[PDB]
């Protein structure tokens, strides 16, 4: 349901909502950004709809759009016109102006559309163009630069100026910048490619009342127009209805399947034309158009339905434009409220110390900036870095860095089969001979196969012309004679290495007839020999019966099932005497006359060799594989059994809906199919109707099924968005431009081609295997392990820094500049940069890493720590006052003048050891990563920044300067500190260990979580109590 709001202009209140929102603050313009509901009304009276120059669009979610004129008021919602009729005062959507009318509307507009008409109509439907608006860089600039946390990071710079805080201000500032300046051009560059992949202009021919014929551009199109298709065929400019001739499409980018499709004229008669009832006499647009016939009239017509945004390939375009982070945001809320506390209790002891006013409430702001880190977002995007270098070195291109953590969490992936999991061709299984009526075992490689009159029927009965020193034409007879490894020389043929045989007729392949034939002879032959090659049923039904045998419909049957494409080839003897004088006058119809069946040859699009082993190996480690195709569902059920989708064993039932029709409701059929446990098999149709009329049975359909065939771009897309709403972590695997709504659709969509799919998938594959799916999910099971490691690191050092600088607040004192930069700088940097460093596990396990930031784990460990770290730089405080040696601080003059002080010395001392031990107890090895062990950088890192930080506590007057370090004398207490910090590095580990080790038994053990709140775990588990389709 949609809400109009209308909402006409004042110029008073236009100038007073400006004033009000400059002059006072910027606040309210990033508050209206927030929610645009209060700006348009305070910006905009209320007006009525026959008035209103501005609308608030809600579905609530709250969108504005400015009511444009040209007069015709319209809008452009998500790319989708809508204009103003006058008459019943309303926005109707431009594509249900026409809707509902009958084909003999569409044939009376075979005439043309006179100019006037299509001025009026390309006032209404728009120019036929698809068009992304690209945004300048400063309108993605308000809208990503005010992200929250850049302002928090802006406020933490402006308060470190503030503060004499060049140098860390300076380097967060410049990572800030970059990654902005960065993301900015990703954006732009993605928005530019994309506007180049939908754009279309080219010249198409459009008829006119009258008689005349013009050429115009294609975007002047409008539905009505005329539109006249080229003889030798080219791609498709909008949606438009056949009302003469006959066509072959190329629909590869609605079906995935370079497989010709024959259109015809759209039948007479008054009944509502459908896209999906006439789907036979639609051209889409996108697809190509590979030849048109024009049997009666000059030339084949075609009359435009959809332009625009209205055609299937703008449907798809308009999905692509408009569709543990959040925990992450959570517990920096979490910190962000801990920072609040802090703060009131850093005024109360600062103004108890007597610290002037504007320090006070520069310290207060500054542990502010202390506790919640400006610097988390950059180190946690350093993993990512890594991670999609690895990537780029293994063949897949990540345009997104953070969204390799997705491929960590992934569930189920959902496969294409055409070009992913199988071939993008097809090859020959081999061809099955006739020896007098009975079939012959299949003979895999035909070329084994004695020189006789079938051989040279497959190597010759095509045809193909020879140009850029290769064979070009039809993909499946190029591929046979391929197989049958004679090269060509009507036209001359020469064998492998068997004597060469010339064609001397050839006759066309007309899609009516449905096969072609030639007649052909060779020296020191007897007479010359014609071959047919077509149809395999129909052809039977052409040859004598004596020739064909009984078992030719159950034998075809049983290829046609498994989905392979069979073509028979027959044979003649030609009375007439070896000369092209009287072959080339023959009628055709003498040829396929009287004929005798040679043999079938079966092709099948072969599997991919590297689709098993990954599918069996997603299938090992508990991961959902589901093929998602645009092809039947016998082959598809077919690839699915021979790729390890559905195991020998397993049961797969085939759902069947039908639509209602008036009388009766909507039925589901399940039928079996004979060689988790049960997988269900439905169609495209079937995945429409089960959506719309079963939507209580849709979940388990979705659960449970693995082949869903003859689906739509917009049905994958569907169906992507349908299992992410069972709170899958849906992946998706394709090549074609119908994947692309899906690839964008879900969580982690991989492309293997580089044209049409590489522009929204986040990923892109160099191979055409689906071997780019373990590497992508292992490298994202690396990239959460590390970004956990990364977060827990960055909380742990912001909660030490915020006790290290409490207790240094209580006694009027803190760290100093250079201690500060020391600690933000040199030894965080450090260690987040090389935590982030080592590399994913060789092998996929069957446990995923933890999605949740906030699990009992994650907490109990921060929670911890932060008790030993704190009991650690406590011990060390008090035992410092117990020595005879110490003596206070002169707390009547505040940090930096007190420095340097006993009390900061030995906090800072243990502290900056303490930011090391916890740097390496966050990190892990197995099961995601590589062991610790082997990241040599990173423990070279720690062992030097230790050989510092004691070379700072025993070495006198070392870095005591720079740093404002006290010159303890006392060995034995520098030695008791280093025993005390040698006590919380053994301690951290020893509580790291513990827990990752006993704390998933001890959670087992007390607390069983018998139910998962996860939608499809829980119909999985009432589907294991009683399933559904019994
Ligand atoms: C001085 C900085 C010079 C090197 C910056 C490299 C920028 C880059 O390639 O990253 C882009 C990416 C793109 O991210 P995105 O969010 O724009 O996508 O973002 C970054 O710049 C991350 C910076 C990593 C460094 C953080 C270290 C701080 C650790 C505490
Ligand atoms: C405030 C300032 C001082 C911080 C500066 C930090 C940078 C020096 C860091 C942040 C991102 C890091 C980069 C993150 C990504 C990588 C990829 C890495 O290469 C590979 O991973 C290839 C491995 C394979 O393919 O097998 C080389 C290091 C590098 C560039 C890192 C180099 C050091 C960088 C530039
Ligand atoms: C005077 C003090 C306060 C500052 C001294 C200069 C710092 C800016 C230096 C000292 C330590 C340097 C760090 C030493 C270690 C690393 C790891 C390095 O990463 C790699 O080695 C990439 C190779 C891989 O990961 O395989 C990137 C630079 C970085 C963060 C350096 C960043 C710049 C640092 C922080
Ligand atoms: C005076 C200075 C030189 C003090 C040096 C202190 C060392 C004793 C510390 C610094 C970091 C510590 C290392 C930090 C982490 C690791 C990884 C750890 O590996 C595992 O536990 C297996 C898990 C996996 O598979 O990664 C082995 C110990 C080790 C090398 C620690 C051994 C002792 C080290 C080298
Ligand atoms: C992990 C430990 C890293 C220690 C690295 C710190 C090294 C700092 C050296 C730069 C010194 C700057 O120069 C020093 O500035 C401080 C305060 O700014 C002055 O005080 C000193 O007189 C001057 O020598
Ligand atoms: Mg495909």
């Amino acid at each position: 349901s949609v809400r109009l709001s209308g909402y006409c202009g004042s110029p008073w209140r236009v100038i007073g909502y400006h004033v009000v929102v400059w002059m006072m603050a910027g606040i309210p313009l990033l508050l209206f950004r927030w929610k645009p509901l209060w700006g348009v009304r305070l910006r905009l009276r209320p007006c009525n709809l026959a008035h209103a120059e501005t609308l608030v669009i809600e579905i609530w979610q709250l969108f504005t759009v400015q009511v444009q004129t040209e007069v015709l008021r319209y809008y452009l919602f998500q790319g989708q016109r809508y204009i103003w009729i006058e008459t019943q005062q309303a926005f109707y959507q431009v594509s249900l102006l026409d809707h509902g009318r009958s084909c003999d509307d569409v044939h009376r507009s075979r005439h043309g559309l006179s100019l006037q008409d299509q001025m009026v109509r390309k006032a209404i439907y728009g120019p036929n163009v698809i068009s992304i608006p690209v945004k300048s860089y400063p309108q993605l600039l308000v809208d990503e630069a005010l992200n929250p946390y850049y302002g928090f990071q802006a406020f933490s710079i402006a308060l470190w100026l503030a503060d004499h805080y060049y140098w860390y201000a300076l380097c967060i500032f410049l990572i800030s910048s970059i990654s902005i300046c960065l993301s900015l051009y990703k954006t732009r560059k993605q928005s530019q490619t994309l506007r180049d992949m939908v754009k279309l202009s080219m010249r198409v021919c459009v008829c006119r009342p009258g008689g005349e014929e013009e050429w115009v551009d294609s975007s002047e199109l409008v539905p009505g127009d005329c539109l006249v298709l080229p003889q030798e065929g080219g791609l498709m400019p909008c949606d438009a209805a056949l009302v003469a001739g006959e066509c072959m499409v190329n629909e590869s980018s609605l079906t995935g399947e370079s497989i010709p499709v024959l259109k015809t004229a759209l039948p007479e008669g008054l009944g509502p034309y459908c896209a999906e009832t006439h789907r036979r006499h639609t051209l889409f647009c996108g697809t190509l158009i590979l030849q048109a016939r024009a049997y009666v009239g000059p030339h084949v017509l075609a009359v435009v339905t959809r332009t625009g945004f209205c055609t299937a390939k703008g449907g798809l375009v308009s999905s692509i434009l408009h569709p543990f982070y959040k925990h992450s945001m959570k517990f920096v809320a979490a910190l962000s409220v801990l920072a609040l506390l802090g703060t009131i209790y850093s005024i109360f002891i600062l103004y108890r110390n007597r610290v002037p006013l504007n320090e006070i409430v520069i310290r207060a702001l500054d542990l502010v900036t202390v506790v919640v880190p400006p610097a988390l977002p950059a180190a946690m995007t350093v993993c990512t870095l890594y991670a999609q270098s690895r990537l780029r070195r293994q063949g897949i291109f990540c345009i997104h860095p953070l969204r390799i953590n997705l491929g960590g969490k992934l569930q189920l992936v959902c496969f294409d089969k055409t070009g992913t999991l199988t071939e993008d061709g097809l090859d020959v299984m081999g061809v099955v001979p006739l020896k007098g009526q009975a079939f012959l075992p299949l003979v895999p490689e035909p070329r084994r196969l004695p020189v006789g009159p079938l051989l040279r029927a497959l190597a010759t009965c095509h045809a193909l012309s020879r140009l850029q020193d290769t064979p070009v034409g039809d993909p499946m007879d190029l591929k046979m004679v391929e197989s049958t490894g004679w090269v060509l020389e009507d036209s001359a043929f020469g064998t492998q290495v068997p004597v060469p045989v010339s064609v001397l007729h050839r006759f066309p392949f007309s899609s009516a007839l449905q096969r072609m034939s030639v007649v052909v002879a060779w020296p020191g032959a007897t007479q010359p020999e014609a071959y047919v090659k077509g149809s395999p049923e129909l052809v039977a039904g052409l040859c004598n019966p004596e020739t064909v045998p009984t078992d030719f419909a159950q034998m075809l049957q049983s290829y046609t099932a498994a989905g392979y494409r069979v073509v028979a080839l027959a044979s003649k003897p030609l009375p007439t005497v070896p000369s092209l004088e009287a072959a080339q006058q023959l009628t055709r119809d003498t040829v396929e006359g009287d004929l005798s069946l040679l043999g079938l040859l079966v092709m099948r699009n072969l599997l991919k060799p590297q689709t098993t082993p990954v599918i069996q190996a997603l299938r090992r480690t508990r991961i959902r594989a589901v093929m998602v195709t645009g092809d039947n569902l016998q082959t598809a059920v077919t690839v699915a059994r021979g790729c390890g989708m559905v195991a020998p064993q397993e049961h797969l039932i085939i759902v069947h809906a039908t639509h209602p029709e008036r009388g009766q409701p909507a039925s589901l059929e399940f039928l079996p199919m004979e060689s988790r446990s049960r997988h269900l098999a439905l169609s495209g149709p079937t995945f429409g109707i089960i959506v719309k009329h079963f939507p209580k049975l849709l979940p388990k359909v979705l659960v449970q099924g693995t082949v869903f065939a003859r689906m739509a771009p917009e049905q994958k897309t569907e169906l992507v968005c349908e299992l992410q709403k069972l709170q899958y972590c849906v992946g998706m695997c394709g090549d074609g431009a119908n994947d692309c709504g899906a690839l964008k659709a879900a969580d982690v969509g991989i492309s293997l081609s580089q044209a049409e799919a590489s522009v929204v998938s986040p990923f892109t594959s160099s191979m055409a295997s689906i071997e780019c799916v373990p590497m992508v999910i292992r490298e994202g099971r690396c990239s959460l392990d590390t970004s956990f490691s990364v977060f827990k690191y960055m909380a742990l050092y912001s909660l030490t820094q915020f006790i290290s600088v409490l207790i240094l607040y209580t006694i009027n004192t803190n760290l100093g500049d250079l201690q500060f930069l020391a600690i933000d700088l040199v030894i965080t940097t450090t260690v987040a940069v090389l935590m982030s460093r080592t590399g994913p596990a060789l092998v996929l396990g069957r446990v995923r890493p933890p999605g949740a930031l906030l699990s009992v784990p994650v907490l109990s460990s921060l929670l911890l720590q932060m008790v030993l770290v704190t009991g650690v730089q406590l011990g060390g405080y008090f035992l410092t006052l117990a020595q005879p040696w110490f003596v206070p601080l002169n707390r009547t003059v505040a940090a930096p003048d007190n420095l340097p002080n006993y009390e900061n010395t030995v906090v800072f001392s243990l502290s900056s050891f303490q930011y090391l031990i916890l740097a390496a107890a966050v990190s892990k090895g197995a099961p995601f990563r590589r062991p610790l062990y082997t990241n040599v950088p990173f423990l070279v890192a720690l062992a030097l920044l230790s050989s510092v930080l004691v070379g700072l506590v025993l070495v006198p007057g070392l870095l005591q300067g720079p740093l404002a370090l006290r010159n303890i004398t006392d060995t034995g207490f520098k030695l008791l500190l280093l025993g005390l910090v040698t006590l919380n590095f053994v301690g951290a580990f020893m509580l790291e260990s513990v827990l990752d080790q006993c704390l998933p038994a001890c959670l087992r053990r007390l607390r069983p979580k018998r139910a998962s709140k996860k939608r499809f775990k829980q119909l999985e588990r009432e589907l294991a109590e009683q399933p559904w389709p019994p």
